């Protein structure tokens, strides 16, 4: 589903790889080798191979002569289902038509490389559970392989861990009869989708992949230090996982609803969608924003886009729908001269009506990093409507990567924190950048991940991707960087060792 990505390969490799194995029509992305967020898309069109420049900044995909997107995924499904869509600087139509599948195992999460069966035993043992499995090198047999895969009763003997030999002949992999296979990945699919059956009748099932990105959050200096030696791996390895979250968009792919998208294909999904009620009747489509509800899995998020001057009565309306008391924006309204967010507040003293809602702006406050404004909304026609909004509004992110410490951002989030638990009932916190996905996810999973050491103290269990993973199941895209996931892990660190210090 994601194979058309291959993530150590040379611009002269990928070339040869579409001459030699593909056509006109065939295409494959790959990282720039020295230069994180730059990726290219290499195409096939006459003969001659085209490279397509994406940077990544940390907001969205930014494809050369097309368009932004929240997920390499999304932009290839966006192509091969849309010709004519994507031109050269000439305006002549490159076609997105064959992916060119990709054979290296290092992105899978079942993939450990050089490993032991005695390590791959302890680590089933200690880890695992029925259906957990792991594909290693086989180190008594150079360059075969070994499927590890635990099966039993959820150390009393009701569970055990056998070990399948994948030979490789010709670079296609079998497991000693039967198929062989392009890929391991094509091999683990298959056995996935048709098990090994033993001959005493053990089916050798493959649920799950063996969880090795959980830690103890104690141990967080231990994991950072080892990953800072990696972590474009483990992004990498996340990154693979998106090709599952091909969610439905079709209300925001609405002709009637193409003007409230800042980014005409950066989406909303259909099941977490903010749905706006009440909305007027004259207006045929009034119940569309570009937000999604964000459910950690007791406090919620919506993340949302910045406000286009059309959008901006939309905003309202759900701030005052959901019960909201607390928004976090965090880009200023100009960042190089483009417009990143409308202003949606009045200037400070003063009193707007944005539609039906009115908000007076109470006062302002300026700290280092960010503004507090402290806003009063209410509904036109119904004073007892009323309640305080506090925009939190970070100010020093950098326009470009992250901030070089997590201190201002940490501090911003804990006055964030304290702010929202002290409203009783409050609604969900609204999060947003420009496209709301970069920025957005980044603060809502540093939030979500400080707030289960909050709970449980510096002694419990964390794992950044597989938040990461679950936070991108509600909206696309959400963490768009490496330089954003390093950031992560570096906030949590942070966090930790200041209460380690107390
Ligand atoms: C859910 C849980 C974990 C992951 C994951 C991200 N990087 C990884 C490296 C090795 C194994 N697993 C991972 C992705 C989604």
């Amino acid at each position: 589903s994601r194979r058309w990505f291959h993530p150590n390969i040379t611009g002269v490799e990928a070339e040869n790889l579409l001459l030699t194995r593909g056509v006109d029509g065939s295409f494959l992305a790959r990282p720039s080798k020295s230069n994180p967020g730059d990726f290219t898309l290499s195409v096939r069109r006459n003969g001659a191979v085209t490279h397509i420049k994406i940077q990544n900044t940390g907001d969205y995909y930014d494809l050369y002569g097309g368009e932004k997107f929240a997920t390499l995924a999304e932009l290839v499904q966006y192509y091969m289902e849309h010709h004519g869509q994507l031109k050269e600087k000439n305006g002549d139509v490159i076609e997105l038509k064959y992916p060119l599948n990709c054979a290296d195992p290092t992105s899978e999460r079942w993939f450990h490389g050089h490993l032991s069966g005695k390590e791959a035993e302890k680590l089933l043992t200690e880890k695992g559970k029925h259906g957990s499995f792991l594909v290693r090198e086989s180190q008594s047999h150079p360059g075969d392989f070994v499927l590890s895969v635990r099966t039993g009763d959820d150390n009393d003997g009701k569970s055990k861990v056998t070990h399948v030999m994948i030979r490789c002949q010709e670079l296609k992999y079998d497991v000693g009869g039967g198929e062989r296979f392009d890929s391991l990945t094509d091999l683990v699919e298959h056995y996935k989708k048709n098990p090994m059956v033993e001959t005493l009748g053990t089916v050798l099932q493959l649920k799950q992949p063996l969880n090795t990105t959980r830690i103890n959050a104690a141990e967080i200096e231990s994991r950072v230090r080892e990953l800072s030696k990696g972590f474009w791996e483990e992004f990498e390895t996340l990154q693979q996982q998106e090709c599952k979250l091909l969610y439905s968009r079709k209300e925001g792919q609405r002709q009637e609803n193409k003007n409230k998208n800042r980014y005409k294909n950066i989406l909303p999904f259909d099941h977490t969608r903010v749905v706006l009620h009440d909305g007027d009747p004259n207006e045929p489509v009034s119940d569309y924003i570009n937000a999604n509800i964000i459910m950690p899995e007791k406090k919620s998020y919506i993340a949302t886009q910045g406000c286009l001057q059309n959008t901006v009565n939309d905003f309202w309306r759900m701030v005052f729908q959901e019960n909201s008391r607390v928004i976090v924006m965090t880009t200023k309204e100009v960042e190089r001269g483009k417009s990143k967010c409308v202003k949606y507040w009045p200037d400070e003293y003063a009193l707007k009506e944005y539609g039906v809602m009115r908000v007076r702006n109470v006062k302002e406050s300026a700290a280092h990093d960010y503004t507090l404004r402290e806003l009063k909304l209410s509904k036109v026609g119904q004073g007892n409507t009323e309640r305080t909004v506090w925009q939190y509004h970070f100010r020093t992110w950098p326009d470009h990567g992250v901030p070089s410490d997590p201190g201002g951002v940490l501090d911003f989030l804990e006055e964030v924190h304290h702010k929202q638990e002290s409203i009783m009932d409050a609604g969900p916190v609204v999060v947003h950048c420009s496209a709301g996905i970069g920025r957005t996810g980044t603060f809502i999973v540093i939030d979500i991940l400080i707030d289960i050491i909050r709970e449980k103290g510096v002694d419990c269990d964390i794992d950044v991707p597989k938040t990461i993973q679950m936070v991108r199941s509600q909206r696309s895209g959400m963490v768009q960087t490496e330089a954003q996931y390093r950031f992560i892990y570096m906030a949590v660190q942070h966090y930790i060792e200041t209460l380690q210090r107390r």
